[PDB]
């Protein structure tokens, strides 16, 4: 499983809209990479396997950094479109 609680997650989405919101090159860090928004928000580093995305909410054009369900049947396999680095 992952370090990262629904708690946590719930409350770094929430926060990366406020930061999103406010300037808009946050919301370019989170399309960079999407991980580091998230270390940005939270101070803590990616638990190992656990994969990550993003969304982009309209017409706001917002974009919102989640990981994925601990557990679930997602591979953790890289992406074509997975920001290098991790």
């Amino acid at each position: 499983m992952n370090n990262w609680t629904e708690e946590e997650v719930q409350k770094v989405v929430a926060e990366i809209g406020k930061k999103a919101a406010a300037d808009p090159a946050f919301r370019k860090l989170c399309l960079a990479n999407p991980t580091g928004a998230v270390k940005e928000v939270s101070g803590k580093d990616l638990p190992q396997g656990l994969k990550v995305r993003f969304v982009e909410n309209e017409g706001a054009h917002m974009t919102f950094v989640l990981p994925d369900p601990a557990g679930s049947g997602e591979l953790g396999e890289e992406d074509l479109n997975r920001v290098a680095g991790g």
